[PDB]
């Protein structure tokens, strides 16, 4: 699709399921990285994305944000977290310098005061569909105000590298319950491949 | 958005970003086990999407999919991979039994056959975008005349219980670089919170 809602593509917002300022700032993020990069989204598996932060973290809909706008997914294999609690991105194409984007710790601190009614209502419990869009619309009108420059600093790493997981798309049929099971994760008993809730159950 | 490419969203494409039998494949799977459940597309943090898939499988595109069918998102803690090296989806929502949905080897043995263009392409190194839409398009148009039952089996499970991860949203500001840290992942070094790449280097 092709059009855009708070300076974000709709589509985006489809993805993601609802309205948060977290998503919004990690698409612009994405698109930031590319922008540095002098590189356009995406189609394929060329390209690795980075995230610093880490399962723990609130506000992992900035990951959602950062694989929609620059085309590194998690299920493509080029999107990951490295778990610093960071609101940063790393976008890394082999053979150059990587590219860090930060969300500035001002810019943070302005949304916590632009965004206060949101928040409120997060810290209540309220999921983002159930709050009022007079709570969250003027936050991604504000967002989508900014240059990049205002919401993020960047920096190209020298001596960055990253190898991904090796991938394996040959598969064998379970010995005990005959579902096709991926070689990769395949255990041996006896000589015989048997997938892992067979094998330890 | 909302129009249809071969039965499937055409924002779904645009995430993903190419056309591969796949994402699809893992589309109709979450928009299946969604059908079974009884349950509309997840906005919020709600419900829970486990793929039996693991990092080293080709083919992740399918994880792709079923976030995008469900709603269930890698960036809203949602999704997670539970490495058997299956083509399988768990739905999960508290208080309920879990919904399991396998792709039939069956269906696996007809798509290499119907998709052996296409793989062969891929075998050789070529990305989904350089290869041509008469590799593809045909399966995809195949994938969308075939009901439900033809792809998927499926079963409830009893037992199933899942606690996903504990988040916090609590920063601070780093001893060292400055930058806030999600409190979750900080290191303490003699009282003061560090960020982990400034505590291990
Ligand atoms: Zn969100
Ligand atoms: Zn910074
Ligand atoms: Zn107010
Ligand atoms: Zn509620
Ligand atoms: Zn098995
Ligand atoms: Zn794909
Ligand atoms: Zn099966
Ligand atoms: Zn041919
Ligand atoms: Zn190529
Ligand atoms: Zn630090």
């Amino acid at each position: 699709m092709e059009k855009l809602n708070f300076g974000i593509p709709e589509w985006a917002f489809e993805f993601h399921g609802h309205k948060c300022p977290y998503m919004p700032m990690g698409y612009r993020a994405g698109s930031y990285a590319l922008k540095i990069a002098g590189l356009e989204k995406e189609k394929d598996h060329r390209t690795y994305l980075l995230s610093e932060m880490s399962p723990e973290d609130m506000n992992g809909c900035f990951n959602d944000g950062a694989q929609a706008a620059t085309g590194c997914t998690y299920g493509k294999g080029l999107f990951s977290l490295l778990g610093y609690g960071k609101l940063a991105l790393i976008l890394y194409r082999p053979g150059r310098k990587a590219i860090r984007v930060h969300v500035r710790n001002s810019f943070m601190d302005e949304l916590s005061t632009r965004a206060s009614d949101f928040f409120r209502y997060r810290k209540q419990g309220y999921e983002p569909s159930e709050i009022p869009a007079g709570a969250i619309d003027p936050v991604l009108e504000w967002i989508s105000s900014l240059e990049d420059e205002e919401i993020f600093e960047y920096r190209e790493i020298d001596g960055f590298t990253f190898e991904p997981v090796k991938k394996n798309g040959a598969k064998v049929r379970c010995d005990v319950c005959g579902e096709y099971t991926y070689e990769a994760d395949a255990k041996l008993l006896n000589g015989k491949p048997v997938c892992k809730p067979d094998y330890y159950g």
